[PDB]
RNA sequence: UUUUUUUUUUUUUUUUU
RNA sequence: AAAAAAAAAAAAAAAAA
């Protein structure tokens, strides 16, 4: 009922299943309630669904330690089994339709109908009844806070989404086991490096090398891990003496840049995805570029994986599976030393 | 419940207090349903109310035989009990706030508290206990199908609104008995005229005269009738000799000029009132008036008022108690025959 | 693309594939499209689907000659392959996805899709390839206006809908054979009786019987044709003696009664469907009732239902398969003779 | 007039009864007018009025230091008298009505009207007139910079809004003294705390003891001001150990949370009241509460709340007096220390 | 085309003449793609352009340095040749129609047409042909980054608007030289100064002496330049002891007040001008103006401006010409000092 | 195959510095 | 010597057709 579900966030601040009803208009895409006589604005619908679905479905998000919803996207995960994963990015649900959820969105009561089978549904192993029910289920995803019997875990990121904020939990846990099954199948997941999911504004660094590239300068910190003919000056800390903007593909270095000159990030594809493509203009230089792809990945990782490389080569598209999808590089070496190293993905 | 009326709408055309829900969604002032996968429009909003309140008042309308809105707003009525008086002429509900009806646009839960007793209540007799609740109300308008204890009764119209349609019943009982009350008096209507609330395209006579009327010319009619000097070939039969549209105040005068030739009429106020304002175009002269105010008076009640008129005055103003309501007519003579007679201010 | 589908639509009046662009303006749900510098509405948008995508939709809706709606609804069709159809009831598409239309609203390019698999795909022979195409499918519906191979035939009704037209064609054939595979296995479809899609104002009668009972008498027609203790003055003539009307199921007697005493007809559903609810108002007489199922049979096939049937019980739900779904009836009879039938639950 | 107020607004702001008109343009909820040939924004609609009501009223509301909306609504106030008194936490009018302000919701030119009678009319006393209007008014609240005669003066709170700022003002006075009748009797107003208005991100102490809550650590700042067995580790500083956050009360402890580690505000009721609840989520930890209840006293008037409370019982519903409203908490206690203590049912 | 378009911003971050289609969305004034099966805003409609229209103009804005709006309007520019300028300000293309962009706001494909001989058209010298086409133009405004065979440049703001971000360009060039021609005879551009554009939040000193005036307090500064008698104690720093805020009407005294305490700024005609007005709110001392004229010249520029007045004059009206417009600012003396000094009809 | 594309360098052209 | 506008080239791919 929208007058319950009103109700629920009232007084709960989401659902929670409570009896009650409150005066409820919807009016210009928004649910209005009356709390001593005056409308107040409950929710605000920056979806495509009608405004009550998706104010019903925003009452009854998760909120909960939840995967990362680039994370369910690499997965392949269609629909989540009785709960709704928000996506904050875009101010909507993750997924198009529900399972026992909302009768406008349901396709089914529960994850063992027909109509779900084809669908990789995400499992949540915290909820009773879960587990069992992805053993059951021909395609799904199952994320677990613990082991499961006779299944080998994936170990995912450790960071999740907790009502919007991405966090490394210390009260909670966010750090799941991730298990797969494709035609009934359980897939192995294959060994990944895992996006940060860390903002320019409220950039920390989470190891000692990040820190050192926050502190140093571009040629000590070069100098100090030996980072010498990977194009580290470009990738990462950027080439803002041109008209088009020169590389800038790690966070890290936007943040560094933004600690220091400001820029603008323009984000034409509000989602969330692993690659996150930005039109960047530097208002300090002047250098712009309409395409920036910028990948979170920690410093480390994006060493390792450009000392992985082979520099003999010409050029060559380079796949490197991260948050558990293949995320395509163009290597552009030269002379035996790299000349360009950008995520290409989105 | 929102669901909860659509449920009822759904099932029994319109709210009747059952239980059960159906997925219910709203989009562009519109409220759909879902039927076997589809979405059905139930209820399109054409009020200045929020689209679920219009659509639960709309449900909750009175489906019983109703008096016309006119009535009740010439007599004073501001706010009904227990009920929702629907104004099909605007396709909104009749009344601004309501009674024990819809959360968002109640004042009580019932019409004995504090806020409704400055109020004018319309009470209806055929529901119970609502004549003890007049009885006790300071301000209020009762209707009742027969004789009230105590109260001495004032015959209405003959018609009554029915759904929308406005008709003199056979099987139901459209005539009632009104009964007002002012600061807890018991006031004594005055003997008035009403109109029919007949339709141009389905117009039926209801009396002799109309028959010959419609059926007879105009000079065997003024003639047949004694009917000279009353200026009826302007004021009833209507002028179409000049660009300006001359008379044509009655409305059986223009159901006997639309049989001949149909017409256009601009209604620019869509509302329900005893006399009406037209922009009418003749589409066979292109005589054409940008008022032209029209009162739907039996034939034999206009030929009453007009005939007990004063002759012998060059402009008065006569005043006609039609509807329980004043209606205000401009008398012009000369030599001792009527020269215009239609309500005046237009 | 929008423009080029607006260019169709303005040049041919649909889309057909056309190669050009016109200027195309979106506001408040509705297409225009700019004609010697002024702005022309090409579409309105009724659905709950934006109005772009319903616009493209509907351009590319079926003009041939197509299968009612409540057809493909009783025999279980999700989905079209390569076609619109469009309820016009409704001014929507009859379903929510297609196949290889929009890529808004397509779940696949071809009806051979695993998608597809699960879902009743419907087919029509008049297109090449689409019998082969039906053939191949796991679920499908195939209406041809031949015969096909192998496949033993079932004859629908006489009559399809041609541009929301229902009509029986002469120049064009109307008439196809419907084909029906569930799970790879030919279904024999049952033996149907067919709803004919008449409409109250343009009512004409279609048999010998049907014009009896519209140009003869209550009494005399009962007489002619042995109609006796089936109680056709309640269920057919329909009663109008009461405040609740009675009776008037069949759309014949519906016609008859609005030939003498036009009356409203409120669609609380506005949908296609082999028994439809209304909320009917007698504008003569002032009965009404909320919800009157009213089906569209031939007045010989009604009579050979009610006479098919077993007087000598009390209550029974009577199962007649019409418009290849199963009508429940409400048969309640007294001393051996009928005392009432509609369709129950209505 | 809408061209009338919006020229008032383009040259000074808002209404200031000026003579002139500009060209004004309405599309979607938003008021544009035409300077130099392009449409620049007026006003958004974000109430659930019609937009020209909505700019009209924003055009006509009050820009001198007016009392917070809180404090109105504590008063019972209904309706202010020849003025518009603008929640800007709603971005909407602090009342439905208006007196003698905008003609499309004025239920009265002046406060004198019947209607006005009923309803609790605030009056300005910087207003010529407006105290002897409330010297006659049966319901009203007054405030004023100075002393009435014959009248007892309430002290207010020292802060007061202007233009949607909160602020001591220092060259403008914002510290007024309240008056309330009801029914005709100038009523005691009882002697009150009052919240400070401050914001978590803009936080600044206004007393010593404050400055020692932000700078001083928990137990310097316990031991210091002998606050041993109130349970402030949790009451004001929180707990973040736990999944579900405890504590976390008053809005100083949410500001020093604040200054070390951002975290999320979900204020689900958008309003202005003296007791507020949030959906907090700790980004740091994880720790979140669906419901927080923060209540912004001074923190020497809350120390003084929890020191005048009996420690010798459990449970006690512990009614305190705050913004002229009854603030309810729960008060925990176990061997003579305080557990807890939340404004009661959250 | 729409589809083009949207793919052309997904792709590239805004239309770069790609070929290729997405699917597209369009739904309350917002367009939306669907990327990996749920939708993404990708545009939301803040003009009073159609949707699709005002996203088909921001899709092709440009992209390169461009002058502010203000230059371009205060030039009399009424239409840009072959491309479209964004107004950041309004979030709005900054001209009504278009040459040669999109079909909807088109009046003509190339400059040369006769509707746009009347019409100052806008053209930029860094795109190819463009210079001959401002030769051969009635009446235009060329910019180049170079000098122009046979025409006398005027040299213009130091800083240009860049993907909405207002810059002195170090990587690219943003100073231009300013053509323009009326009636077909090329004029000579006034000797004017310059507008810095500079934020409140972001301000940044572009002299000695605004570094001076930021640093130093009112007394020393004011002694150390010799700017006795100029009244820069209330133009220029601004005066808040009484209940209307004095003078304040240069930005880099609003950015020194807001250094020290923030306060509010209510933008009442959010677009770009040279003179800018403010409904100002302090909120620490609560002196409020409703109408505050601020302009953000060098202060250098508006000392030489202060100083070479003619002080001698009681009241007197100056002209200066501040970004190719005359700026009228009201000179109050007594005594031989200025008294006050604000741009005039505020 | 075709066409277009890709946040690398490289030439060539061109203006303007 | 730049810079930028306009081309082409080296290379690995991504489509679609």
């Amino acid at each position: 009922s929208l007058e319950n579900v009103a109700f629920n966030v009232v007084n709960k601040g989401h659902f929670d299943g409570q009896q009650g009803e409150v005066p409820v208009s919807i009016i210009n895409n928004t649910v209005y309630t009356k709390v001593d006589g005056v409308d107040v604005e409950l929710f605000e619908n920056k979806t495509t669904l009608p405004v009550n679905v998706a104010f019903e479905l925003w009452a009854k998000r998760n909120i909960k330690p939840v995967p990362e919803v680039k994370i369910l996207n690499n997965l392949g995960v269609d629909i989540a089994a009785n709960t709704v994963i928000w996506d904050y990015k875009r101010d909507a649900p993750a997924h198009i339709s529900t399972i026992g959820v909302c009768s406008m969105t349901d396709i089914a009561k529960k994850p063992t109908e027909t109509i779900c089978a084809p669908l990789t549904v995400f499992f949540d192993g915290r909820v009773d009844g879960q587990v069992d029910l992805f053993r059951n289920a021909r395609n799904g995803v199952l994320i677990t806070e613990g082991s499961v019997k006779g299944l080998q875990p994936s170990v995912g990121p450790k960071q999740a989404s907790l009502n919007g904020v991405t966090l490394i939990g210390e009260a909670v846990k966010t750090q799941f086991n991730y298990y797969k099954k494709v035609d009934g199948v359980v897939q192995q997941l294959p060994e990944t490096y895992f996006t940060q999911s860390r903002n320019l504004q409220e950039f920390k660094p989470r190891s000692q090398m990040e820190i050192d590239f926050l502190e140093l300068a571009m040629d000590e910190f070069i100098e100090r891990y030996k980072l010498e003919g990977y194009a580290f000056e470009a990738i990462v800390y950027g080439d803002f003496s041109h008209s088009q903007l020169g590389g800038l593909h790690l966070l890290i270095g936007l943040a560094k840049r933004f600690k220091e000159s400001p820029f603008e990030l323009e984000d034409f594809i509000p989602m969330d995805s692993t690659v996150k493509n930005y039109f960047i203009t530097d208002a300090q230089t002047g250098s712009s570029k309409c395409v920036c792809s910028v990948i979170d990945l920690l410093l480390d990782d994006f060493v390792e994986i450009i000392k992985s490389q082979d520099l003999s080569v010409v050029s060559k598209v380079v796949k490197v599976t991260i948050d558990y999808t293949e995320i395509s590089f163009m290597l552009w070496c030269k002379d035996g030393h790299v000349e360009t190293f950008y995520p290409k993905l989105q």
